[PDB]
């Protein structure tokens, strides 16, 4: 992954930490 300072895993992380906390 590449968004700013965050290579996650794959496809599960971005719409786990978003659903969870979003800003």
């Amino acid at each position: 992954y590449t968004v700013p300072s965050a290579t996650f895993s794959r496809s599960d992380e971005l719409a786990k930490l978003l659903r969870l906390h979003a800003g």
